[PDB]
């Protein structure tokens, strides 16, 4: 079974799907495909993500293997060995300059931006007043959120699923696939989603379907997983999030209906529980 997602694409007003029928149903799904940008090279990102793995010996960016946690005073960073065959490496904007390669955090900047476009269509059709839009983000609404760029490989030799089914923890995941493995549950049903380089996944993760519990039209974060892989694959995505710097941490509210945004947790501490349940 394959998934028939709606295809949206950035124009000069936003998100524009086919019609308004079509992106009802990409936004109660919580999965739809972006259209790339044609000015937009992620042929860096491609190849970070098929070599971040391999250590010093490769050139120029198997290096990344050897920055673990410590490196940044952030467990969530670095490198990450996962009990999948999922392997990572996961950097917040704030580190980007620095410790990324120059072109590489230019691919996050630019994903930044078209994530940040992407949020406030969905915002706006959520019903939510535009002044509670910074809040009810953590700063997603504009580009004060936390974002990573995470680049994954999955190792065949491993005899486990590819990736956990999951949520992510965020807003907005857009996200950069090129070969077959990713499968969402939209219904009941786990589906592939069809594989097109043209195009981003873009995915709602749990701090979007909390925001909008309460609404007329909740929308819901896609549970997606990562099938058993016998060859390798490699993957990245963009991922927005509440603000959740250490000791700077902006929350997570959910939105009353006309009475305003209620506190339900901390941002961190969301990413936190939900990688403990994704991977244990
Ligand atoms: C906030 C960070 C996660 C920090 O750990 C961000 N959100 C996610 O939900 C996530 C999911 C996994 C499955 O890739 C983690 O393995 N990836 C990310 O980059
Ligand atoms: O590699 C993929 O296609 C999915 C990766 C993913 O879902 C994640 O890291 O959150
Ligand atoms: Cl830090
Ligand atoms: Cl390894
Ligand atoms: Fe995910």
């Amino acid at each position: 079974r394959t998934a028939d997602l709606e295809r949206a694409r950035l124009g000069d007003d936003g998100l524009d799907f086919q019609d308004d029928a079509a992106q009802a149903r990409a936004f109660a799904q919580g999965v739809f495909l972006l259209e790339i940008p044609e000015w937009l090279d992620l042929s860096a990102g491609d190849r970070f993500a098929r070599q971040f793995f391999q250590g010093t010996g490769v050139e120029p960016y198997g290096k990344y293997r050897d920055l673990s946690s410590e490196h940044f005073g952030d467990e969530l960073l670095g490198y990450h060995s996962r009990v999948d065959q999922l392997e990572q490496f996961l950097l917040e904007r704030r580190f980007w300059g620095e410790v990324y390669p120059s072109e590489i955090a230019t691919l996050g900047e630019h994903l930044t931006l078209l994530s940040h476009r992407v949020l406030r269509s969905v915002l706006a059709s959520a019903g939510i007043p535009e002044e509670d839009w910074h809040r009810a983000s953590g700063g997603c609404s504009e580009t004060n959120g936390s974002y990573h760029l995470t680049f994954n490989h999955y190792r065949s030799a491993h005899q486990d699923i590819g990736l956990s089914s999951h949520k992510d923890d965020g807003f907005i995941t857009v996200l950069r696939t090129t070969a077959q493995g990713l499968e969402v549950n939209r219904d009941d049903v786990w589906e592939k989603v069809p594989v097109d380089p043209a195009c981003f996944v873009v995915n709602f993760g749990l701090s979007m379907e909390i925001l909008t519990s309460a609404c007329v039209t909740p929308l819901s974060a896609i549970m997606h997983r990562v099938s058993h892989q016998n060859f390798d694959r490699s993957s990245f995505g963009h991922f927005s999030s509440s603000r959740c710097l250490p000791g700077a941490d902006d929350g997570i509210y959910r939105y009353l209906p006309s009475a305003g945004l209620e506190r339900v947790c901390g941002s961190r501490e969301l990413i936190e529980e939900n990688d403990h349940e994704i991977y244990m």
